[PDB]
């Protein structure tokens, strides 16, 4: 027999649209998922999309065979200005192919061994800046992981220096990102948009893309008179040909492919830090784990590559907190033809379907009657976990292009911090998630006691 496709209440022409009318879409969704289960239909002005929470659907939806990646109403407003990058861009165009061929190189072994250098140059940056702090202040905890974040891809991946700790205000370009994700978001709950109210909301995000744009011309520009010869990403997107069409990326896609690194790049990377060092201090006896395995791997003043790899358990937390929490909350598909989801549901070709990433990593039939807990040790045997378990990292060819580029960065600094550190949960801060689509404890903030070791 065919279910019938369970969903929230609806308010007229409205449809479930109200039901979203809030600052956290992602955890009210969450909610509605406890309620509904493992999957529901959820109807707007317009649009329609179902929610799927578990992984017996979710392993159907990463079949590429059936679905491909579809751009969620969220990704069609960033489009606005991040364009067809590798993010925002529909697999069967041109431009995704082209720019995934030419860029995937800058993510390979190899590479992250040259990034690594550089990647330590800002680490120390944050050590020194909490080193450097007195007994009366306190860290802002998300504040200055963001810091390390977007420094870090800058240098990285375009060699142009944010010198966001210099600064104790948020590097502008920061600042507009978060508004033009923020207002990206309050689309999505917007009943009517031609409403004269929103005209300011409008002129507001034009002048966030600006910007955004801005500082991407300064990047280029920066490029352009330097004594080069580096081998990152931007040269990679300015000089890199696809091998499928023997053709380099055009200016326009170019400058798309910066804004969307940018982005995503740090983004999601400080929220995991944020979020990983959130569960530390609430759980020291994890911490208390961690800080040791960082203690006897991390020798040298300043960590290796392969130290870094060494990390084993810090490397764990990080996964840990990426279940409960992952950073880029969901994904989109697409039924690519005629089909049926589990047996059940009969999609038509073109049919979206949504993944709620958060629900299906508590998903009690995968991880026990514990999902709520954090516990490194469920990835003490990667083996264990069934495929489309864990989907933090998008799934198949539209997966996660920095996915290591990301623990690499993250493992080095967590090690780091936990080496020369003592963090203090002074507040005993209740986790508040602050969403801009991605997902980030907001208010965190926590005190470093220096166990005085050089670097
Ligand atoms: C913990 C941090 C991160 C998380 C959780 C995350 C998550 C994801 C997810 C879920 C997608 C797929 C979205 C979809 O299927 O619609 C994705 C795509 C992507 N990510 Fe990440 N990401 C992280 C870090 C990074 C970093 C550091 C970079 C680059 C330096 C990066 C670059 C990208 C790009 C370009 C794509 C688009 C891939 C494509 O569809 O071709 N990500 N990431
Ligand atoms: C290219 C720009 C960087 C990527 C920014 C967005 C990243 C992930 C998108 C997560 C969307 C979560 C959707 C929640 C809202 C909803 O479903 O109604």
């Amino acid at each position: 027999t065919i279910k019938e496709m369970p969903q929230p209440k609806t308010f007229g022409e409205l449809k479930n649209l109200p039901l979203l009318n809030t600052d956290k879409p992602v955890q009210a969704l969450m909610k509605i998922a406890d309620e509904l289960g493992e999957i529901f239909k959820f109807e707007a002005p317009g649009r329609v999309t179902r929610y799927l929470s578990s992984q017996r659907l979710i392993k159907e939806a990463c079949d590429e065979s059936r679905f491909d990646k579809n751009l969620s109403q969220a990704l069609k407003f960033v489009r606005d200005f991040a364009g067809d990058g590798l993010f925002t861009s529909w697999t069967h165009e041109k431009n995704w192919k082209k720019a995934h061929n030419i860029l995937l190189p800058s993510f390979s072994q190899q590479a992250m061994k040259g990034y690594h250098a550089m990647m330590v140059d800002i680490a120390v940056q944050l050590v020194q800046k909490w080193e450097r702090l007195n007994a009366d202040e306190h860290i802002e905890v998300p504040e200055d992981m963001t810091r390390l974040t977007l420094d870090t891809i800058g240098l990285c991946g375009f060699n142009y220096r944010f010198n966001s700790f210099y600064r104790d205000q948020p590097h502008p370009f920061i600042t507009s990102m978060v508004r033009a994700l923020d207002e990206a978001m309050n689309k999505l709950q917007r009943a009517n948009p031609d409403d004269p109210a929103y005209d300011e909301n409008k002129r507001q995000f034009q002048e966030d893309i600006k910007v955004m744009n801005d500082l991407v011309d300064k990047i280029i520009a920066d490029r352009k008179a330097s004594g080069e010869q580096s081998d990152d990403l931007l040269t990679h997107m300015l000089n890199g040909k696809d091998p499928e069409t023997g053709e380099p990326l055009d200016d326009e896609n170019i400058r798309y492919q910066i804004i969307t690194f940018l982005i995503a790049g740090h983004e999601t990377t400080s929220g995991l830090l944020s979020f990983a060092l959130y569960f530390l201090v609430k759980n020291p006896h994890v911490l208390q784990k961690a800080a040791e395995e960082a203690a006897r791997v991390l020798v040298d003043p300043v960590p290796s590559y392969k130290q870094v790899k060494q990390l084993k358990y810090v490397g764990m937390v990080l996964n840990e907190a990426l279940r409960l929490w992952p950073t880029a909350p969901a994904f989109s598909l697409y039924a690519k033809e005629d089909t049926v989801l589990g047996g059940e549901y009969p999609l038509e070709k073109g049919d979206e379907l949504m993944v709620l990433i958060p629900q299906l990593h508590r998903d009690k039939t995968i991880w026990g009657d514990d999902v709520e807990e954090f516990r490194p040790e469920r990835f003490e045997n990667p083996s264990a976990i069934p495929q489309h378990a864990f989907k933090p990292f998008g799934n198949g060819q539209r997966a996660c292009i920095g996915q290591q580029f990301a623990l690499h960065e993250a493992t080095l600094v967590l090690g780091m911090m936990l080496k020369h550190f003592d963090f203090e949960d002074h507040t005993n801060y209740e986790l508040d998630i602050k969403e801009t689509l991605t997902l980030k404890p907001e208010g965190f903030v926590v005190k470093a006691k220096s166990k005085k070791i050089p670097l």
